This record gives C-alpha cells, structure tokens and sequence, in this order.
C-alpha cells in the first residue's frame, strides 16, 4: 500500500484505490495500473521533472529502503493477475530489487522528489508506475 500526495490530488495503484478514490476520481488508467482521486487537504510531495535513472524505493516487505537503477518508462508485458488479464503496462520502469504484491505503492524518488510508485514485482525485478509525465499535478 501507499499513496502521493501533490496539491489537491492522491495518487494510487489503480488496483488498490478505494470507494472514496472512484468517487472523487480525476483521472485513471487501467494500462498505467494508476488512479488520481481529489483531496480535500492540501498535499505537500514534489513531483520529480527530470530523466534520472538511479533513486531509492521502499519496500514494504523488507521495511528497508533499496537504492536501484531503473529503465526509462516502457511498455512490458506482465503477466495476468486477479486485478487484469496478462497485458502490456505502458509507462512501467524496471529494476532489479525485492517486489512482493503488498509491496505496490512504495514510493520510488531521486534528488528532484517522486518518480513513481510499485506497481509490478516478481522474478527479482521490481516495476514502477512513472508519474514524472503527469505535469497536471502540479496544477
Ligand atoms: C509468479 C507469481 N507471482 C508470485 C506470487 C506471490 C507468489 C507473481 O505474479 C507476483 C510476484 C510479486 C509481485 C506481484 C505483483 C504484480 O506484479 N502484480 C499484481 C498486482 C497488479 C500488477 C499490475 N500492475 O498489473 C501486477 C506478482
Ligand atoms: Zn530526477
């Protein structure tokens, strides 16, 4: 579990967002595995604006934060859950470190502040969703 909070809006895993989440929702997209509710309180995480390849994620699973280096945001396939059919994840970045189901929604953050959160684990790689494109937020 674990949200962004940026403005107005909190920021989720699409398949761990809440009634409360669908009922105040601004945007979602099932192929990103995200959701954007709106908040009534104020947020105060920056959104990262930048190309960084290197950051520091944590993880839930092991209450320990890794520091990694993950791809640019890519299409990848993963594989079927009970949440979707097996399908490509648009906007996904990889990298090598512990990523267990309970794990998604740790934040992931360089120097410029938050690039994405968990959104895919499995096979010694851990996947997050970017959010670094999503310059409405700040808006
Ligand atoms: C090979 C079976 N297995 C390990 C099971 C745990 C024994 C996994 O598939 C697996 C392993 C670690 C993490 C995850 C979470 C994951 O990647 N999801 C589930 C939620 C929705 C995600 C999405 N963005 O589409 C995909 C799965
Ligand atoms: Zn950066």
């Amino acid at each position: 579990s674990g949200a962004i909070y940026v403005g107005n809006y909190r920021v989720v895993n699409r398949h761990l967002a809440t009634h409360n989440d669908w009922a105040n929702l601004v945007w979602e997209d099932s192929s990103r595995d995200l959701l954007v509710s709106s908040t009534t309180a104020q947020g105060c995480d920056t959104i990262a604006r930048c190309d960084c390849q290197t950051g520091v994620y944590y993880c839930s699973s092991r209450r320990k934060h890794y520091p990694v280096s993950f791809s640019k945001p890519s299409l990848i396939f993963v594989e079927a859950s009970e949440y979707y059919p097996a399908r490509y994840q648009s906007h996904l970045m990889l990298a090598v470190g512990h990523s267990e189901p309970g794990d998604c929604g740790g934040i992931l953050r360089c120097q410029h502040g938050v690039v994405g959160i968990v959104s895919t684990g499995g096979n010694g790689l851990v996947g997050f969703a970017d959010v670094r494109d999503l310059l409405w937020l700040d808006e």
